[PDB]
C-alpha cells in the first residue's frame, strides 16, 4: 500500500489519485483532444479548473484499492514538502522543497501563479536526480502531519536555474 | 543514475551488494549469510575477503561480471557531497534517495554500535517510512555521486535512525 501507486502517467506529464474517484493534475499537461480518460467517457467526468490546477471527479470508482486522502489549498509557509517525481527510466525521485508565499513569476518564458518553493538539493543537479525536468509537471506536493499524508498541489513550473518551483493549488 | 550503475546492484543475503569491477563485490557485513561457503559458483578458499567493521570487500580469482568496467571506489566523500543511495524496491522500482554527507561518526542506532560516514536525507522533512526513507532490507545498497565527467562509489548502506533523517554509509 503506497503513496507512489497514486502517481500516474497522464498526457505530457503526471497526475495523482486523491481517492477512488478524484484525480488531480497540472492544466497544461492534459490532452486537448479526448473522448475518454481511464476508460470513462468525458460525458461522465466533472472538470474543475483554477489556472494551472485541474481536478477530475469520476462517476464511478477507477481506483477502488485506494482510501481518500486530505487535499488542502497549499501549506503553511516554511513547510518542507516532498515532490513525488516519477521518471520513464523507472526511477522514483522524492525531492525536499521548502515552501514559501503564493506568488506570480515569469519562470523562464511565461507568467505562473501558485505556491513558490525552493529545492533543498542545493549546489546543482548536473545529474537529473537532484532537480526537476519539464516532463515532471503534474507530480504531487505532499507532507506528513500528525498520522496523515496531506497533498497540497501539483508541479506547474521550475526556473532555468532549477532553484525555484511553483506548486499549483486548488481555489 | 545511469543504467550501468543499477546493473551492478545485486540481491545478496538479507539486503544488497555492488560490483565495483568484474572481480570486486562490496556489501554491508551484517547482510552476509554467515553459513555460506560458496559465492557465484566459487569456493570460499578462492576469494580474498577484506572486512573493516560494517564494510566487506570480496575479490574473486576469476571474472564473475565480465560485462562490467572497473570504476573508482573511494573511502567516503568530502563533507557536503550530495550522494544517491541506489535502492531497489518491490517491482522493478528504482529509488535513488538523495543524501547530504557529513562527518565520520560513532553512534548507537537501535541499540547497535555503528561507525561510518553520517548523512542526512534530502527527500522530505521527516523520512520515517518506506515512501521517503530507508528500510532494513536496503542495507548494502551503494552510495554514489557524479563528478564533472564520471561517477564514484564511496560506501554501502549500514544503518538509519528511528526518525529516518540520519543514515550511515560504511566505508573502506
Ligand atoms: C523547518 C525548515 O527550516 C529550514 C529549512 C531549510 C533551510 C535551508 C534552505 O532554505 O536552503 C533553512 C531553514
Amino acid at each position: 500500500p503506497t503513496l507512489w501507486s497514486r502517481v500516474t502517467k497522464f498526457g505530457s506529464g503526471w497526475g495523482f489519485w486523491v481517492s477512488p474517484t478524484v484525480f488531480i493534475t497540472t492544466t497544461h499537461v492534459i490532452p486537448t483532444s479526448a473522448k475518454e480518460f481511464f476508460g470513462e467517457p468525458l460525458t461522465s467526468i466533472a472538470i474543475h479548473r483554477a489556472g494551472e490546477f485541474t481536478l477530475f471527479r469520476f462517476s464511478k470508482k477507477i481506483r477502488p484499492d485506494l482510501t481518500g486522502m486530505i487535499l488542502e489549498e497549499g501549506c503553511p509557509e516554511g513547510t518542507v514538502c516532498s515532490v513525488l517525481i516519477k521518471r520513464d527510466s523507472g526511477e522514483l525521485l522524492p525531492l525536499a522543497v521548502r515552501m514559501g508565499a503564493i506568488a506570480s513569476m515569469r519562470i523562464q518564458g511565461r507568467l505562473v501563479h501558485g505556491q513558490s518553493g525552493m529545492l533543498l538539493t542545493g549546489a546543482n543537479a548536473k545529474g537529473m536526480d537532484l532537480g526537476t525536468i519539464p516532463g515532471d509537471c503534474g507530480a504531487p506536493y505532499v507532507y506528513k502531519r500528525a498520522n496523515d499524508w496531506v497533498v497540497c498541489g501539483v508541479h506547474a513550473a521550475a526556473t532555468k536555474s532549477g532553484n525555484t518551483v511553483v506548486c499549483a493549488v486548488q481555489a
